[PDB]
C-alpha cells in the first residue's frame, strides 16, 4: 500500500513539534510513518532549557545505508521534510529524494510526492540550501516568514503572497501553500494561498481565510503539513487544504477552551467540523 | 496523570520499540514522553542494521532538560524497553527514584515503573552479555516486569519450557524484588496450537497469586509483539486490575497478529511483510475483539 511516508523532522521527548506533531495524525489516517529524527531534544525551543542530540551528515548517511541495503527506499510514496537546520543534510535530502524516485520508477510504482516544509523561522547557508532543495519539491508549505526570506518578497497580502509563490514555481516547486499571513485591511482573519503551476506554464490560484485567534501556537505548521499529506492522498489539493485548515482550527479552538493536545480529539484529526472554503482566483 | 516516560528504541522502518508503543498509548489517551535509546534503520532481524546508539552522557543530557523544565513530576508511569547499554540500564533506578521524589513534592500518587528487560528473542541476545546483570539490579526497583521466556530464562538461570519452570523463573523475579511479573509466552508440549503465559503477583504476606491463560499460536516469527503488549499493559492497568489488563493486552496482540497475517504477513513471508500492522485497526488497539482468560492457579 502506497500510504507510506518518510518523515525527516525533529523529535522532542516533551511536547508536540516535528515528528511528535506529524506522526499521530498520519498514523490515525492509516499511513506508515518512517521517521528519521534530525534532532532528539528534551522539548521545543519555547521552554527555558533545551538539551539533546543533533544528527550530523554521517548519522543521516548511516541510517540511509540501512534503508538502502534492506531495499526499503521503494516503499516511500511520500517524503515529508521539516526541521533539519543543517546545510549538509538539507543538500543530502535532495540525493535521498532522487534515490527514492529512481527506486520507485524501476519498480514501476507511482512517483513519490516530496512535501518540503522549509523550516527556518517565524515572526543563510540553510536558506540557500532550501532554495536548491525546492528545485526538486512537489509541494512546499512555507509559513509567511519562510516564503518571504526564500523569494525575497515581503508576504503581507494576497498580491505579495502570489509573487512569493511565483518564485517557488520558477525555482521548480509546482504546488505551494503559504499557510497563513495577517492582513492590515482584515484584522480578524488569516489568509492562505494555494498556487498550482502546470507543463502548460499556467497557474491555478486558490485562497480563503481562517479566524485569527489571539495567541501563539507551537507545532501548527507541523500538524498542518502532516494533515495536508493525509487529505491530499485521496482529495484534490484545494479540498485537502480546506480539511487541513479545518483540523488546525479544531485544535486551536480546543486549546482556547500554547501546546496543541494533538492526541486529545482523534475524531477531529480525521473529520474536522471547521473546513475552510478554498476558492479559485480569477 | 495519563503521562508516560517511555525509554525504548526508535526505528525508521517497521514496528518495534517506541514507535510500536507510542501509537497504542496515544489512542488510550496517554501523553508519551519518548527517550529514544537508539535511532536505527530497522529492527535486528534484518540482515543490516544501521544508526546511532545513546551513551550514558546522551541519556543524562536529556534527563537534565526534563529536570530543568520541571517535567519529572508529570510521569505517573515509566516504561523501559530496548536500552542494551549497561550504563543507561543502571541509570534507570536513579531516574525512577528522582521521579518518585518529584511526585511526592507535588502531592501526586507514586509512579508505577514497568520494566521490559529487552535483551533478545529466539535464544539470541541482541547486544553485550553484561546487560543481563544490569537488568537483575534494575528489576529489584521495578513494580512490573514483562520478560519473554528467553529473558526470564537468562535472568533467573531457569530454562522456561513449561508452566512449572515459568513459575520457578517468576519466583526468582519476586526474590529479586519485582512484585508483579508477566512471562508473556512459552510452549505447551501437549498443545502446539496455543501459547501459555503466566502472571505472578507477590504481596506483604510473602504470598504469591499466580494466573495462567493461553492464546492461539500463529506459525511465524513476529517482532514488536512484546513492545505493543507492554504498552497495552500500561494503558489497561491504569483502569483495570492487572489480571484483566493482561487479558486485554493478550487480546490486542491476537487482533494485531491476525491483521498482520490477513495483509500477507504469514510465517513464510518477508520480514517486511511480518512487521506488525500497528496502524491497520486503531479501534482493535483500544477495544480488542477478544480478551484472554487469566485464571487463578492453586
Ligand atoms: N493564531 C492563529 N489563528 C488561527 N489559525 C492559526 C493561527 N496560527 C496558526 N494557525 C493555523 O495553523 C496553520 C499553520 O500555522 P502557520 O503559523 O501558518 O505555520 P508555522 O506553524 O509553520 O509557522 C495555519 O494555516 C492556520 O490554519
Ligand atoms: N507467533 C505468535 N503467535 C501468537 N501469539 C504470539 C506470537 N508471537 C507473539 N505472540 C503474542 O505476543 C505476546 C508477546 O510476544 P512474546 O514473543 O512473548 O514477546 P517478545 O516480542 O518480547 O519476544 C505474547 O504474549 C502473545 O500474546
Ligand atoms: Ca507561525
Ligand atoms: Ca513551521
Ligand atoms: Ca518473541
Ligand atoms: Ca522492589
Ligand atoms: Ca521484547
Ligand atoms: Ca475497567
Ligand atoms: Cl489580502
Amino acid at each position: 500500500d502506497d500510504k507510506h511516508v518518510l518523515s525527516i523532522q525533529s523529535h522532542v521527548t516533551h511536547g508536540y513539534v516535528g515528528n511528535k506533531a506529524a506522526t499521530f495524525p498520519l498514523q490515525l489516517h492509516g499511513f506508515d510513518v518512517d521517521a528519521i529524527n534530525t534532532v532528539s531534544l528534551s522539548n521545543h525551543s519555547g521552554y527555558p532549557v533545551i538539551k539533546g542530540h543533533r544528527m550530523d551528515l554521517e548519522e543521516f548517511t548511516t541510517i540511509m545505508e540501512g534503508l538502502r541495503a534492506n531495499d526499503f527506499l521503494s516503499d516511500y510514496a511520500y517524503v515529508l521534510t521539516g526541521y533539519i537546520n543543517n546545510r549538509d543534510i538539507v543538500r543530502q535530502v535532495a540525493a535521498t529524494v532522487a534515490e527514492i524516485r529512481e527506486a520507485r520508477q524501476k519498480q514501476g510504482k507511482k512517483d513519490a510526492v516530496f512535501f518540503c516544509d522549509p523550516v527556518m523561522g517565524d515572526d543563510e547557508e540553510v536558506v540557500e540550501a532550501y532554495r536548491e532543495l525546492l528545485t526538486h519539491a512537489d509541494v512546499a508549505t512555507p509559513n509567511y516568514f519562510e516564503a518571504s526570506i526564500l523569494s525575497t518578497v515581503e508576504v503581507k497580502d494576497l498580491a505579495s503572497a502570489i509573487e512569493a509563490a511565483n518564485w517557488f514555481h520558477t525555482q521548480g516547486t509546482p504546488t505551494v501553500v503559504i499557510k497563513s499571513f495577517a492582513m492590515a485591511d482584515d484584522p480578524t482573519h488569516l489568509r492562505f494561498l494555494l498556487s498550482c503551476r502546470d507543463a502548460t506554464g499556467s497557474t491555478k490560484r486558490y485562497t480563503g481565510v481562517v479566524p485569527y485567534h489571539e495567541g501563539r501556537y507551537t507545532g501548527t505548521g507541523d500538524v498542518f503539513a502532516a494533515s495536508l499529506v493525509a487529505f491530499a492522498h485521496s482529495d484534490p489539493m484545494d479540498l485537502a487544504v480546506g480539511k487541513a485548515m479545518g483540523v488546525l482550527q479544531d485544535l486551536i479552538k480546543a486549546t482556547i477552551e500554547r501546546e496543541l493536545r494533538v492526541t486529545s480529539y482523534p475524531d477531529r484529526l480525521q473529520h474536522p467540523s471547521s473546513v475552510a472554503l478554498v476558492t479559485p482566483l480569477p
